[PDB]
């Protein structure tokens, strides 16, 4: 299908100037100020839109069983979602259980994903546990599987937990093979005790997610494995960095030269941990995540601070609904809430509401922290988030001055509740196109399950490892 | 004149790939992996090369008289020094006395450097003192003569030195007009006392300059403009970033969110304050400059790393070399040694050995604040600082795997010293294109006197303003 | 002769806290001991389950000052007698001659309104507001005659009380060669001038304008460039009202590189939030209205007392200077002129003790440390006042720990149409009140005459700063 | 009945310098006044032109003691002579007990070596290097029935003295329920000992190893967890050998929070530079090689001079504990053998003087602070130690600030074939060290009985740290 995006501003990471697109068979072929196209083209007046480059959303958990609750939306209806939410690809969550294979759960996944998805998309695999059968998967996954990301947890105590030694090991591990290394990072050990010490104090409703993990155990496990990393020589990049502290952890490492990046969600960098204790249980049940949104009212507007400065460099969903049934079996425990919001098709509005109409960043570093850094970093770019020929064409044409009003009731992507609940958006997409195939406009989605493409992952980001290899010749 | 530059790997800040470039009348017609080309093209083999922009030098000195000798570099051989250096774009300096206008010292500038530029140039216009006259000069350069940046200086007391009343005044005029604030920031007042503190002490020699200022009088003055730019919304930059207590003032204040850029030299980036202690005087001469190099030994790496991170945007020479003869005017007096070191042509190479042989930064970093960064903020961007279609063919043909020793009896710039003697470099230009015509090649240099042209700079530069113009909507 | 015992108390102090009595007689602590062979006749306090601490020392009162078109409702009658019943036996005046004025002029004056009226010892900062040679040799006086040893400088104030950093600098050459102690105030005030005109400019007229005019970063940078000044000059600087979380890391910063900097702040900004400014009624918000402003943000007023427990900070004063609502109503149209002023000589000690002592921040120790001690030694008074032990001035305040009383503008003794900190359920209040060796405050019932207060000469190069400093430059 | 009478002084405390006399019988101080009438037959002392300090307290000394394979070349009788002879009137024992055994026992073991010996007064720490509930119930044991309130952990010594997290968190949890103090040695031991055989595989084998395997991110990476954990647990947590910049920050910013943090450096750690393991002898490289390392920046001494000054450093100890260069040598291949420890109970007053008081960073009445009082309430044991006032024990020292003397290692009666401070002009020697009321050194000349020393049982719940923490968690 040939594709003509005429009349708007192409805005990228680096600048936004006015120029047509034209796309044939997935490809990006011309970006010039007036072209010569061969007509039949589909032709999309962008007039006094923005044509960006679609958005990566690097945490995503569809199909997952966590806690014990299978996450709300599947891989179609989660893609599905991303597309009508202004996001082009994917990255998948790979969370294989304690002594379990890392190969075989990521194959389920690839089972589970495949037949089903709208967008491209790629797997991060979970290293949740530590022996010689493990390092071999993670060089299998490297080598031919196309996997350059792990994900550690130092939470989850006796479910997904890494010890220090192992981290170390894991890290080294990574390192070597050329890939990156996605930490979470809370102190484990004193989420352990301080969730026990709160029920033991009588505290169950959901505010317990907060009272249990103060922010000083996230600038702890961060500081922490930024050190370790850095003594393995290894990338290390943190998820969803709640915290002035952990961001503060996560500046100073930067400005010492550690190799650090960084990763924070939408509703960390937009919402306060107030929310726990609305009077509504479902209600504040709906906002439980890891590390939790902070009760400190500066926290979002500072996370959004830092994004805009690169102190974070990307944002993500981390897309894990439960409905508010599923969430109810913490009810009367909150440890036994799951951990999980609804996000993936509120990224862009949101980001693009709170961050630029907000005045903290421009319409080009929106682009950095929700395509282009990503691609970068996945070993994707510019093929992905640019707008220039050669790329795919994963592209979205983003109204600037749109009307939506975020409800629920509108919402395709999974869960009872929108953490944004009646906020107004001037960010929309009206047409998103991927793989150079117009599957949203209009309002009206249109694509078939598995169109989209597992995207194979090279080692060694040239990004991260380019400096990295260099700078250990002078050690 | 057409070009064809086979072979290479282009390097921009975004990314580095394998492609040829094609240049027609002055402009870049074609970057591809294999171009159809007609012939009687002068073909350069760029093989095992990089293809880089032609770096943008903001901050040289060229035939500017100060503290009574006048600087070893005129127009031509100061822009001829940057083009064997592997800098194809300058930015000049206007500094008008106190009571006189800033008009006439641009034209005056113009005109001594038009006839002779052999690159393309702009000017900064000083700022050095504060009645109506001025605002309404300042106007009249930003609308039609081509300038967006001023300079300003909060030291030089009762010579160029603007009181905090008038700073205000002056960072609101240029917020007003859409330009960019230069601050040179230490407190004029502690650096005229501790200069006569010193000398009243019996010191004299060079090591004077270092003892009169230390760094906590950089550290105050520039959390001090930064305030007051907060405060009058004037984007703020500062130049000559020295030390490390003032680069974290910077560091802090982007992290808060205000709109502070910054620059610093390569001798800052790479040297030590130690050079004031040398036995010979004309050598601790050579090396004064202000703020001072600093006697602390981790200040330069750590300058490096914030260049590195983007704590610092911009390196720049400060070109502005005089004889040991001039310098020694104050060989009895250090006050009296006039303020200047000679770097235009070391920049590109020096950076590229401490920053990127280094490990403190990638190649494409380098690029970015060598000339990405630079060219974005005089709003050039892509114009120049760019190697895509369209841009201006200001190309450098860079060497990754060079031999060449710095020398001063080898150097093309002015001055009987080079800052880095006996400095072993492996980035070095073979080649030199400014404006598609080949200026330097095979160690050769050629070209006309006049060849260069002033590059009017547009106001409300894109990279700066954009935000400010929405933040101030949330206000 | 008077005689006072106070029988079964826990002697608090800056140091420890022991089980002992004290017997006072002729204004001077005779002995401290645990169980004590006097001579009778003696008036005996039953001090059991009580702390017998020092009486508090507040280091800025403003009484009968005449501010921004306004006089303060407190002359210094009723100022000392409501720091008494408050535990406050010892109040520091400020002096704020005009620009182009004499100092000496202003200290006399000052003295004349205080040594007739004082309650309670008292002593004098003078306000040094503009910068000439005269200047110089007036401060030399005060140092050497008039028994002064610090000087209240400020940043803001443009065209009022505000120097320029070239004054600055000579002023605190000046301090530092005659042995003072550098008060300053800092905000930037070239920044403040145009931040309220800005505000004015942008219709914003109420109480609130206090904030928006001057957001903390005018105070972090001040506080810097003063704190650098100082250190370039090696005099002592320290810093009034500070009130930011900004400014508060500023000091930190410069302490730990050694700086010799101290710093004091009020009991409205360690302990209240500057939502007041935004309260419904423009007097309640009015009568917030002080400088630095308190500070919207929810955590400065607990950072701050963390700074005071961690001695980042080192004195909590009142910085008393009510105005009534009727006086602040002179800008009900326009905040800029809205007097600064708030009430809190008698509060000091309590709201302190509860938010500090109570709430966990900091022990009793710390307590007697922030709200008398350290200041002693600052003022160069130091063990004569701000310690209990023998040879001390019989300044002491038998301190009930326990009791609770709700604070109320109703039942005050200092002045003011509000208390900022009404409703506030306290822990800690004075028993009784003894200042030289008399007992001027028993059973909630004041008796003393005016002028029984004697104004004391502070001596000049106060050791606890002063002696590193000398040392410091005696060699490099 | 022993009686000395100290003429002509200025008595030193941590509060204040004034000039008096002390009289001294039967070990405790009698009288402090300016002139006192007194009962003849005194040993006089002329203190003319001298300072009257409390004896010093040192927190850290290892005499006896066997580690990695070497046993300290200082019994406690050369130990507690070498103390006196430095103006060293206390000395704090480290008691390191293997893991799977018992505290009690080494504890014992310990006494057993010192009683019998001990020169000077002393009490000990007891280390937990493993965790089970049985140490619990020794830990309670020893502070209940043994005079131990500090217990002794580390991050570091994998697989030998190394807590993991969990065992930590249980360890504080455990201290603060009996009153205890925890004190931290804090780098983290599995990247030390990842970097220590990385470092050997790189074939770096001498002594600049010691700061190579283990740079300083990984204290201030230890130092930031445990104080969290600390925090949690709601445990004082008191940091030893703090040697670095990075690590000093992080203790600064954890005190300004208002957590409960104690910190504690070393005298080398203070005022030398870890350049001394590149110096071309092994041997003079060895002698320095402790833990954590002296650091190589050039400003790190200097800096933790002035948190010192500041009090973000509370005490300065010796961690005595030398070597011979002959068992030092036991790593001439492989610095990871080579014992760590350093020479310096004898240095520490005067050395500290000299860098500390004498350089201007601090005044002689903080020096007071950071060699005795501070430890003093901190062990529980002030004011009877720790200051001069009547009732304190007579552990005083008649300090010459004036006075020179170069130390060297030909001269010093510590153990060591070193000493780090060689060649080094130090101003501050004492000329007299009074111990339980009798001169052991004057002259010169040092004259003591083995065992005239006492262990100091030390109370739980030390008032300084407990207080203000037991209100913070009777209420949140
Ligand atoms: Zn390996
Ligand atoms: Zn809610
Ligand atoms: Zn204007
Ligand atoms: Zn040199
Ligand atoms: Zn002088
Ligand atoms: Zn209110
Ligand atoms: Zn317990
Ligand atoms: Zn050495």
């Amino acid at each position: 299908v040939r594709i003509l995006i005429k009349g708007g501003k192409v805005v990228n990471d680096d600048c936004t100037h006015e120029a047509d697109v034209y796309i044939e068979n997935g490809i990006i072929q011309q970006v010039g100020r007036e072209l010569m196209i061969p007509g039949g083209a589909k032709v999309i007046d962008a007039t006094g839109k923005l044509v960006i480059p679609g958005g990566i959303d690097t945490s995503t958990h569809f199909h997952q069983t966590f806690m014990n609750a299978t996450c709300v939306d599947d891989f179609y209806h989660g893609t599905k979602a991303a597309l009508v939410g202004g996001t082009t690809m994917i990255i998948g969550h790979v969370l294989p259980d304690k002594e379990t294979s890392l190969v075989d759960a990521y194959e389920k996944c690839r089972g589970l994903a495949d037949p089903k998805v709208c967008c491209d998309y790629a797997l991060h695999v979970g290293i949740t546990w530590w022996a010689p059968k493990v390092k071999a998967e993670m060089e299998t996954l490297v080598r031919e599987k196309g996997v350059n990301s792990f994900q550690m947890f130092m939470t989850y105590k006796d479910l997904y937990m890494l010890r220090d030694s192992e981290l170390y090991q894991v890290l080294h591990a990574c390192k070597d093979i050329g890939a990156i290394a996605r930490v979470h990072a809370e102190n484990g050990e004193l989420v352990a005790e301080g969730a026990k010490e709160a029920l033991d104090l009588g505290i169950t409703g959901p505010e317990g997610i907060e009272i249990s993990r103060p922010e000083e155990l996230e600038a702890e496990a961060t500081h922490r494995v930024i050190t370790i990393a850095n003594r393995t020589h290894c990338p290390i990049y943190l998820v969803n960095v709640s915290s002035i502290s952990a961001g503060d952890v996560i500046a100073a490492a930067k400005m010492q030269g550690k190799v650090v990046l960084a990763e924070t969600t939408t509703a960390h960098a937009t919402l306060t941990g107030l929310h726990y204790y609305h009077q509504d249980w479902s209600h504040a049940a709906a906002y439980v995540t890891v590390p939790p949104l902070r009760l400190d009212t500066n926290t979002s507007t500072y996370l959004m601070s830092l994004l805009a400065n690169d102190t974070l460099n990307i944002v993500a969903s981390d897309h894990r609904p439960f409905t508010t049934k599923q969430k109810a079996m913490g009810k009367e425990d909150f440890t036994k809430i799951p951990h999980g919001v609804s996000g993936v098709q509120d990224r862009m509005s949101v980001i693009w509401e709170r961050g630029v109409v907000g005045g903290k960043m421009d319409e080009n570093r929106f682009v950095a922290v929700t395509s282009s850094n990503a691609a970068k970093l996945l070993n994707l770019y510019p093929r992905k988030g640019r707008i220039i020929p050669g790329a795919d064409a994963d592209v979205v044409v983003w109204d600037p001055e749109a009307t939506k009003t975020i409800s629920a009731s509108t919402q395709v992507q999974g869960g009872d509740f929108n953490l944004y609940e009646n906020m107004r958006c001037h960010g929309v997409p009206l047409v998103t196109i991927s793989r150079g195939r117009v599957v949203y406009e209009n309002g009206v989605f249109m694509c078939a399950e598995g169109t989209g493409k597992f995207c194979p992952l090279r080692s060694f980001p040239d990004t991260v490892y380019k400096k990295l290899v260099q700078r250990e010749k002078t050690l």
